[PDB]
């Protein structure tokens, strides 16, 4: 035998769906998908339903994929692209697009398929039927690429999927968003769906419109047995049963209104208990601390701040500035914040307040990974993930950053990797920008923040703590613009005086560290 043709005919044949047109988000993930990718972006621009927006995600994709969508992307406004900066699995891929979508009506496409020119028409007709409904799924075939023809899944050509969903963008603030495994998640949310909503507000359109690329080693190869070169049998694996017993026990047991809490997004700890197999976060086996100085001047820049980032952490420290009071979403974190108000001007210490609590924390020897935030960056939904997978790299034995600056050894004459630029493999540097670090708190067997004099200039004294402490400052590998400025309409003698008292720098800083240990061996070059 059977052929996409045979698809093809059946759908015009049958009239279900065919009879005011909301924006359609279509969310794509993509992992070294480069060859198919484009075909998976043609299927959607040549739709029937014209009023759509394609969100791209890419996973950290090491080959060119990001690179032929950030193409087509440039092309058109229906494309828009995003790259996560570590692989953290096609769930956290969608997640972050859904936030960045924009329609009323929410439908998937993996890059490695392709799908029906009147998918999306004939789905929108079935769901905006009744009011009622809540959303829509269709059925899917799996392919051989190269002849086209059907591989029966126990023995059907087609049958319904959970990729083919579409649904109301209500669902996801009304129950939260996907679970950030690496497989499965599908399942559960659709069955969350049908807890919270009732089964019977899921309409089912049964047409082959989903043509799934079959490719050996993808996800779902985990539960694939051949018979022959037409046939298959999907039968769920150990490790998928582990799962699929665990959420539905999770249906029967979680209060309805707590979804929306239990899977928030973005995210750093399993919503689930799960094995490494099945997830990719970053699951800090120590607390995170997130620490941040703002200035009420850019008070609609710190609120976006806290919002991504509350998920992210384990605990807020808040420096304030000169605000007239607490602002109301600061204190809505309640314990997650300890917030430090400064009124007056004159009492301020200003970025130095970043560093207020590693003091605390060593001299409590309480551990942590420590990051350090500006109030003018736009901080992606991956990003404790990635910075805390990057540690986790090189053993936690460094301090990572991404606004890099690097001196000559004997302005001008620096080299700067903008935090906003790109840079495509880890580089050791002199100078981490302060509102981009990370590190771990057991680097540090002392400190006292009555080290750090002068205000102004805390990127420079940090520096100074790394060098005497045989600290190695990292900068790592990033996509252009993954971080962003939102300065929005927003020398130095003692600047130059501090460098100089304690050289050396350049290289010569860098190479004793880098010297004997085989994991920092090509941060230098
Ligand atoms: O770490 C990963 C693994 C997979 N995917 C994407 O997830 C989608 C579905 O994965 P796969 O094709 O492996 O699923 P299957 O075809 O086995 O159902 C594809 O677009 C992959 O690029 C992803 O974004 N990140
Ligand atoms: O009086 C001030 C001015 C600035 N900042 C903080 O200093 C950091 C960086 O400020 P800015 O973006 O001006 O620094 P630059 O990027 O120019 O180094 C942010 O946390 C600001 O809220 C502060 O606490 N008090
Ligand atoms: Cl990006
Ligand atoms: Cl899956
Ligand atoms: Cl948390
Ligand atoms: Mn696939
Ligand atoms: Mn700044
Ligand atoms: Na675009």
């Amino acid at each position: 035998t059977t052929s996409i043709t045979d698809l093809y005919n059946e759908v015009a044949k049958s009239d279900l769906g065919l009879v005011a047109n909301p924006l359609v988000s279509i969310i794509m993930t993509s992992h070294n998908t480069a060859q198919f990718i484009e075909a998976s972006i043609n299927s959607l621009l040549l739709q029937t339903y014209k009023n759509i927006e394609i969100i791209i995600v890419d996973d950290d994709s090491s080959d060119n994929t990001f690179e032929i969508a950030s193409r087509i992307a440039n092309t058109t406004s229906k494309v828009r692209v995003f790259r996560l900066n570590s692989n953290l699995g096609t769930y956290f891929a969608k997640n972050t697009g859904i936030l960045k979508s924009k329609g009323d009506i929410i439908f998937f496409q993996d890059s490695d398929d392709v799908c029906h020119h009147e998918r999306i028409e004939r789905c929108v007709n079935i769901l905006l039927a009744n009011k009622e409904t809540i959303a829509v799924r269709c059925a899917y075939s799996r392919l051989a690429p190269e002849t086209q023809h059907i591989i029966k899944v126990n023995n059907m050509d087609y049958r319904l999927g959970f990729i083919t969903l579409g649904m109301h963008r209500k669902v996801f603030q009304e129950i939260g968003f996907f679970n950030c495994t690496t497989k499965g998640s599908d399942d559960e949310f659709f069955h969350r769906i049908a807890k919270y909503y009732g089964k019977e507000k899921i309409k089912n359109l049964l047409l082959p419109l989903y043509y799934n690329t079959m490719r050996e080693n993808s996800l779902f190869t985990d539960m694939v047995e051949w018979i022959d070169n037409h046939n298959i049998i999907q039968k769920m694996s150990d490790t998928r049963q582990h799962y699929a017993t665990l959420f539905q026990a999770m249906h029967n047991e979680t209060a309805s209104h707590d979804f929306k809490n239990l899977f928030q997004f973005p995210r750093i700890y399993d919503a689930l208990p799960v094995p490494q197999e099945m997830s990719k976060l970053s699951n800090p086996k120590i607390p995170v601390y997130i620490n941040i100085c703002s200035i009420p001047s850019r008070i609609a820049q710190l609120r976006r701040i806290i919002g991504i980032l509350k998920n992210q952490c384990d605990h807020f420290h808040i420096y304030l500035d000169g605000y007239v009071e607490i602002p109301d979403f600061i204190k809505n974190l309640g314990n997650k914040a300890t917030v430090v108000h400064c009124k007056d001007k004159d009492n301020s210490i200003r970025d130095n307040g970043k560093f207020i609590l590693l003091e605390e924390l060593i001299e409590k020897n309480q551990d942590g990974y420590y990051i350090t935030c500006d109030d003018d960056i736009i901080y992606p939904s991956d990003y404790i993930n990635t910075m805390i997978k990057k540690l986790n790299e090189y053993d936690d034995k460094a301090v990572i950053g991404l606004h890099g600056i690097l001196f000559p050894s004997r302005s001008a004459d620096r080299l700067v990797y903008s935090f906003y630029k790109p840079l495509e493999k880890d580089k050791a540097v002199n100078v981490l920008g302060t509102g981009t670090v990370s590190f771990r708190v057991s680097l540090f067997n002392q400190f006292s923040l009555s080290d750090f004099t002068h205000s102004g200039m805390a990127d420079i004294y940090f520096s100074l703590l790394c060098k005497k402490n045989n600290i190695l400052q990292i900068c790592i590998s990033r996509p252009a613009n993954w971080l962003t400025e939102d300065n929005r309409d927003s020398n130095d003698e003692q600047q130059t005086q501090l460098i100089m008292e304690n050289g050396p720098w350049g290289y010569s800083s860098i190479y004793p560290l880098v010297k004997n240990h085989p994991k920092f061996t090509d941060l230098i070059p």
